[PDB]
């Protein structure tokens, strides 16, 4: 029973999902300061 559960341990995995919205923010912070500074600097 407990190398079973360790056997569904290893299987989840999390590691893809915590990437994806790792790199999901990433974008959506780097998209928001491009835009900010496109804006600022073609007002400027």
């Amino acid at each position: 029973v407990e190398s079973l559960r360790d056997f569904q341990n290893k299987k989840g995995q999390l590691l893809p999902y915590v990437k994806v919205k790792d790199h999901k923010e990433k974008l959506n912070i780097y998209k928001e300061e491009y835009e900010r500074a496109k804006a600022n600097l073609r007002a400027i």
